């Protein structure tokens, strides 16, 4: 499969991947799952989710997933609220997320394989 047509079907999954930070053989995705505080000015709004490094490595697509905050000035950081209502809501947004994305794979008659990293990720996969 061309970069191309991996970028056009993961767009079709949904909002997630970002194509502007996709590099030649990495591909980003992030999801912003629970605002940290809806009360607040809309410069300062905040959210609790994850993001995804993806690595093309032939047939293999590598996952790195990070749960955390996503900032006032569009960074993400590796904290996140030890609140299990929240930590709850972003692991089924990510759940859902992989499903499609397993299944885009698939249908590209690619494998999809978990970063070394992923040893320490803190909530399980599907």
């Amino acid at each position: 499969p061309t970069r191309g047509k991996l970028l056009k079907r993961f767009a079709q999954i949904g909002p997630y991947i970002r194509e502007q930070q996709c590099q030649e053989s990495q591909f980003f995705f992030d999801c912003l799952a629970v605002c940290v505080n809806k009360k607040v000015t809309p410069e300062k709004r905040e959210f609790w989710g994850w993001w995804m490094e993806l690595e093309r490595n032939g047939e293999q697509l590598i996952y790195y997933y990070q749960v955390g905050l996503f900032d006032k000035n569009g960074d993400w950081v590796n904290q996140v609220i030890s609140k299990k209502d929240v930590i709850e809501s972003i692991h089924e947004t990510l759940i859902r997320f992989h499903d499609f994305l397993q299944a885009a794979v698939s249908e590209l008659e690619m494998t999809l394989v978990p970063d070394e990293k992923m040893s320490n990720f803190p909530l399980p996969l599907k």
